[PDB]
């Protein structure tokens, strides 16, 4: 159904947020570690330090995108959905109206209307 699908990408959504915070953390743990690391002398340590956090700002960027594309899917369903309600809608107005329309037992209008129509029309070839 739409709506497991929609709640699925919202669970999944939700998750990401969260591996998006720890990420943010994490990338300020590999800063901390290089201050300390440059206050111990240890250069090369402090660069393997923000090698690291450079890796991690990737994998952050690519559960940015990841939670991007699943928003996305979810307003392409909750559209489509409006959408289906729409069509609904409107046919069972158009059925409403044909009703109304054919609302006359008595007495033979539609079929006057309708010759009449071609009677107008006939200057038109």
């Amino acid at each position: 159904s739409p709506t497991k699908a929609i709640v699925r990408l919202r669970e999944h959504i939700n998750l990401l947020s969260k591996k998006q915070s720890h990420l943010r953390t994490q990338i300020t743990n590999q800063e901390n570690e290089a201050r300390i690391f440059l206050t111990k002398g240890n250069k090369v340590m402090a660069k393997n330090a923000l090698k690291k956090k450079k890796t991690i700002e990737q994998l952050l960027s690519k559960v940015e995108g990841t939670m991007e594309s699943m928003e996305q899917q979810l307003f392409s369903i909750e559209s489509a959905n409006l959408n289906l309600e729409t069509m609904r809608a409107m046919q069972e107005g158009a059925k409403a109206m044909k009703t109304i329309h054919s609302g006359l037992d008595i007495d033979k209008v539609d079929e006057t209307m309708d010759e009449i129509r071609e009677q107008v029309e006939l200057g038109d070839e």
